[PDB]
């Protein structure tokens, strides 16, 4: 017979894949071990080694006495593990120094083995063994002693056991030159425990289990199939048919994703898909010591195998509207009838859902982050189980534990489908304990135990147990947008309404309570997750406009026979909807440029238009008062107002963000929107970069001065200046930074240069410069004083125009400025800046030959206060009579910090940000800038170590200084460590094409401290047991 092989079947299977499920993560895996000594082509020549780790997993070498011997009085680096001129280098890494007396040790501001040189040198000493490893650091001078103390007579070992004082590598650095003597060697055995494959018993055994869990499955199928029951051929008529709302839904949420905003996480996703091929492995690639995020990773592995077509915005981030279309059509057509006649009958109740799933997929799931993921997962999960309950099978249960599995797999998050699970539990136990009699126990228990741990399969696939619990060690002990409550707003009255009528008429009571009770669950949980409440809501996406379309069938007239109650709930919609358009911080980097309301809530007429619904809400509270008052029923004006608050609502907020976005479009045409960038993107478009701007060289356009009588300012000050010095500037004063006494991560060289300069420039200076300035080249004029003030002047010489030509007039759309001080210019973060007048003065040639003037131009100053900042003054706003320009300062402040200082003008020579750096040099783009920059390559990095980069992209200025300075920082597993400990940086001078006033974030130019080469590292194999670990990492002291 069939029933019984079935059976059998079943049962076998199930117990196979759970066992095997159960044992993927303790099952061998063949890792790759790289090595690297210094000593390469046997020369003494320096190279690079990045370890993202920042530590090896141990390290030894050997110095012979010789070395020492060879160098000069003042000698210096035998070798080290960071250039000795570097940040913070005798902090975070290793040096063997040579002080004139001393030959020493300093492991992280810990001096181990300090000896004297004259016995080193001498003829007893023979080598020099260091060895650092979890066991200690320590050092061993061979053939010596110690002289002095408790321990004379003894050998001359010295060190520290402390498994957190490893060295951070990035590349083996000396002084020394020539050939290589015999025994200078050092051997650094690199972290490579993510980066892995599997043996052939642990991919078999993945992929026994997943055809076994299928076997299982099918064979449940044949067995619920044992009633006569059966699946009609023919579709019904509403997966047939097709309605307006459909159009409404699908039309806006492609509009959406073409114009429309993105989430805040978006680079990061996209970084690491990208790094993810060559590394080996997923990794977070920005914090946490290249740990990765396989526990919940296998959405990123999908989008990494996607970014071998392109990268593009467009492109990447389809799920995001395959699973929208996917919830509408679940929910319309298998959701909606099934709680009811009335819901799937009414279409206010259908409008409702859409324009709530539109609403809430709008600010949060369009992007890449999965949280609409989750929402569908959670959505099929419920589809499932009521399937299941209403046809008495238990395949759809199995499935649906299945997509349960998967969409906690995803993030954390997705715990809200278990939830699902916890409210179908009854129902499916109870049809266990009813085909119990019929088929054994074990049949029906094993599928769904097979079902439940084949995730066990995906996720442990490039891991195992002890990569994830190092991991999760590391993430513990290390630290870790419009507001929308439609959701409250639903649940409590659906939830007030089923507990005061017991039964309604025309509505099922379990699927409403299950949706209820999923959504307060998932809510439970979220009270208890440290992350902000209202950022987790488009989980609530669906299941949210399910409630709504419950919601608006239990406040219709047709079930509510008194016009109060309805009036109560116009007054809390109105409350809501003044509470959601208050709290709004804006919207994120790219979408917040041509918004209507970057800097204020939004404000029409003389007050705020929260005010204005809060008046509406009063005036409909006091209305419902007097209904109160008057017992009064059934009122027809009632009956017009409250046909549908809900989707008119949902209407609102709608089509306000499609308004926004359609007004930042237009208003910010030629340059860049996201709209119009992902419209481009099929024609080459590269987003940001293409409108960006840039000086490869930041002194190309200084204008020649006409001839005069000048003083020992020169041809800047002119004729008569009174109260400008050529050194008045303070002490320490830099680009785009305010330079606090105590450090800061991911800054510039200029923080730590001296305060003056060796040699002076033309005139009279010593102040630094910021743009590779050369002070040979560039004058400077100041006012700041420490002795007494007085009020200063300064009108400059006519600088020569270039030319009139219109090519050349095209592609020099500014002069620029350097200044520091408080100076007033326009700008779009905050206008009207108050302070001093720095302004462009420009003339037009007379009929004598002689100049005479005509106006000036006001700047768009962007930038910290009072650092060294470019002034941007329109070529457009000059008359095309215009031949000669000059500056205009005037100081009419005698207080200590109101200061002035300018440099003269320049008509730069640009170009974009593609046509310099290109799509083949390595850059490091944080983690907010990856989706307007898709066509740079990332710094990647493949067996513990990275490539050196050429530049660093960044975003404005507060949040490079809030979020990504202090997110991938040294201390907590970044990338800045390699980068402040190996290079140097200096900012580049950059604009955007059309919004002079807008700061689109910071591009820097990074340059070596010492000329070096990368490494070739060596290479071998081994095989471990699944639950090994050679140790811990080094995260902190
Ligand atoms: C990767 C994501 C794939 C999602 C699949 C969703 C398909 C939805 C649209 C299909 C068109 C159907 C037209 C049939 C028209 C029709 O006859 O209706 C098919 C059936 C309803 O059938 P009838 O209406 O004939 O039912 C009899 C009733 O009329 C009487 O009550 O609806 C379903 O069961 C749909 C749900 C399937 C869901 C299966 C999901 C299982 C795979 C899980 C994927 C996991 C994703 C992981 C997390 C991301
Ligand atoms: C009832 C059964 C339902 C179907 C269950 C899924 C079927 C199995 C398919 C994936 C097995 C993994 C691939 C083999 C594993 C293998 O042999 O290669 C393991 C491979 C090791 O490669 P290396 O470490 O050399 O490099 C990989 C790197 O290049 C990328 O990280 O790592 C991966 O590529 C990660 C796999 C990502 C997996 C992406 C797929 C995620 C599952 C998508 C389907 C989920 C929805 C299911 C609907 C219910
Ligand atoms: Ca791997
Ligand atoms: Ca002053």
């Amino acid at each position: 017979k069939d029933v019984r092989i079935a059976r059998w079947v079943a049962t076998i299977a199930g117990l196979l894949g759970f066992v095997l499920s159960v044992s993927i993560p303790l099952l061998p895996v063949t890792q790759t071990t790289a090595t690297l000594n210094w000593p390469q082509q046997g020369r003494l020549d320096n190279v690079t080694a990045p370890l993202i780790s920042q530590a090896p997993l141990e390290l030894t070498a050997t110095v012979p006495c010789s070395v020492v011997r060879d160098l000069p009085p003042e000698g210096g680096l035998v070798f080290g593990t960071a250039p000795a001129e570097g940040r913070d280098a005798a902090l975070n890494a290793m040096l063997v120094n040579v002080t004139e007396t001393r030959v020493d040790v300093i492991v992280r501001n810990v001096v181990v083995a300090s000896v004297n040189r004259d016995r080193v040198a001498g003829p007893d000493c023979q080598r020099i063994e260091i060895t650092s490893n979890l066991d200690g650091t320590y050092a061993d001078f061979v053939g010596l002693t110690q002289i002095s103390g408790e321990d004379a007579g003894k050998l001359q070992r010295t060190g520290y056991p402390d498994p957190n004082l490893r060295p951070a590598i990035v590349g083996v650095f000396t002084d020394l030159t020539g050939p290589a003597p015999q025994g200078l060697s050092v051997s650094a055995e690199i972290d490579t425990r993510f980066t892995t494959h599997p043996t052939a018993l642990k991919l078999a055994a993945m992929l026994l289990a997943i055809v076994s869990t299928v076997i299982a499955l099918l064979a449940l199928w044949r067995l619920d199939r044992l009633d006569g029951r059966r699946m009609h051929r023919l579709i019904p008529t509403r997966w047939r048919t097709v309605t307006a709302v459909d159009g409404v839904v699908v039309g806006g949420m492609a509009i959406w994703y073409v114009i429309g905003a993105n989430s805040s996480d978006d680079g990061y996703i996209l970084q690491m898909a990208r790094t993810a091929e060559h590394a080996g492995y997923m990794a977070n690639y920005f914090r946490w010591f290249g740990s990765p995020e396989d526990p919940f990773g296998w959405y990123y592995n999908v989008l990494a195998l996607m970014t071998k077509v392109s990268d593009a915005s467009i492109w990447i981030r389809l799920p995001d509207l395959i699973c929208a279309l996917i919830c509408w059509l679940l929910l319309s057509r298998e959701v909606l009838p099934r709680l009811g006649p009335a819901v799937a009958g009414s279409r206010a109740a259908m409008w409702a859902a859409g324009l709530v799933l539109l609403g809430a997929w709008m600010p949060f799931n369009n992007g890449l982050r999965p949280e609409g993921q989750i929402a569908t997962g959670a959505l099929i999960t419920y589809v499932l189980i009521e399937r299941a309950v209403t046809s008495g099978r238990l395949t759809p249960a199995a499935l649906a534990i299945t997509t349960a599995a998967f969409t906690l797999g995803i993030q954390p998050t997705g715990l809200i489908a278990v939830a699902a699970l916890l409210a179908g539990g009854r129902p499916i136990l109870r049809i266990v304990m009813r085909r119990r009699r019929l088929v054994g126990t074990w049949p029906l228990i094993a599928p769904l135990l097979a079902a439940g741990t084949v995730i066990l399969a995906v996720v442990f696939a490039d891991q195992t147990i002890a990569t994830v619990l190092e991991a999760t060690r590391i993430r513990t002990a290390i630290g870790p947008r419009v507001a929308f409550v439609f959701t409250a707003m639903c649940l409590f009255p659906s939830l007030f309404m089923m507990l005061r009528r017991k039964h309604i008429a025309g509505v099922a009571r379990g699927p409403a309570w299950r949706l209820m009770g999923i959504i307060f669950a998932t809510m439970f949980f979220l009270m208890f997750t440290p992350t902000k409440w209202i950022h987790h809501f488009g989980l609530f996406a669906a299941v949210g406009g399910a409630m709504a379309a419950l919601a608006t069938v239990l406040v219709s007239p047709t079930v509510l026979r008194s016009a109060r109650n309805r009036m109560a709930f116009l007054s809390l919609v109105l409350f809501v909807l003044a509470f959601c358009f208050a709290s709004t911080n804006g919207w994120w980097y790219v979408s917040n440029f041509g918004a209507p309301f970057n800097n204020s809530v939004p404000k029409v007429g003389g007050v705020q238009i929260s005010a204005i619904f809060f008046a509406l809400s009063a005036i409909a509270a006091l209305w419902a008062f007097w209904l109160h008052l008057t017992r009064r029923t059934e009122s027809r004006v009632v009956d017009r107002l409250t046909a549908a608050p809900i989707p008119v609502a949902a209407g609102f907020m709608v089509v306000v963000m499609m308004a926004s976005m359609a007004i930042g479009v237009v208003r910010q045409y030629p340059t860049y929107s996201n709209g119009w960038a992902n419209i481009r993107a099929f024609a080459g478009g590269c987003g940001l970069a293409d409108d960006v701007l840039v000086e490869p060289d930041s002194n190309a356009g200084f204008l020649t001065p006409l001839p005069g009588a000048y003083g020992p300012l020169g041809p800047l000050g002119g004729e008569d200046p009174q109260g400008f010095s050529p050194d008045g500037v303070p002490d320490r004063i830099i680009a785009e930074a305010i330079r606090l006494n105590n450090p800061q991560p991911g800054t510039d060289y200029d923080w730590n240069r001296p305060i003056k300069l060796d040699e002076p420039g033309i005139n009279g200076s010593t102040v630094p410069l910021p743009y590779g300035l050369d002070p040979k080249r560039v004058p400077v004029a100041g006012t700041y004083s420490t002795e007494a003030q007085q009020e200063s002047r300064l009108s400059s010489a006519w600088y020569e125009l270039p030319a009139r030509d219109e090519t050349e007039r095209a592609a020099h759309p500014l002069v620029v400025i350097t200044a520091a001080g408080t100076i007033t210019g326009e700008s779009v973060a905050n206008g009207l800046t108050t302070g001093q007048t720095v302004d462009l003065e420009y003339a037009t040639r007379g009929p004598d030959g002689t100049l005479v003037p005509a106006g000036r131009v006001t700047p768009y100053d962007v930038g910290p206060t009072p650092s060294w900042r470019n002034l941007r003054y329109p070529r457009s706003e000059i008359p095309d009579d215009a031949v000669a320009v000059r500056v205009v300062a005037e100081d009419l402040s005698l207080s200590q910090g109101d200061w002035i200082a300018v440099t003269p003008p320049r008509v730069p020579e640009l170009q974009s940000v593609q046509e310099y750096v290109g799509s083949d040099q390595p850059v490091l783009m944080d983690w907010a800038v990856g989706l307007a920059f898709p066509c740079q390559q990332p710094m990647l990095h493949a067996n513990g170590v990275t490539e050196v980069p050429k530049f660093r992209i960044s975003p404005d200025y507060y949040a490079k200084l809030q979020s990504t300075d202090t997110w991938q920082d040294g201390i907590n597993g970044g990338l800045l460590g390699i980068t402040d400990l190996l290079l140097r940086a200096s900012v580049m001078s950059t604009y955007l094409s059309q919004d002079w006033g807008q700061d689109w974030g910071s591009l820097r130019k990074f340059d070596t401290v010492v000329e070096a080469t990368p490494a070739e590292l060596d290479f071998g194999s081994q095989t471990h047991s699944g639950l090994y670990s050679p140790g811990p990492l080094r995260i902190r002291p």
